């Protein structure tokens, strides 16, 4: 899967 961390 693709991951997006959006602190
Ligand atoms: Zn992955």
């Amino acid at each position: 899967g693709s991951n997006q961390n959006n602190f």
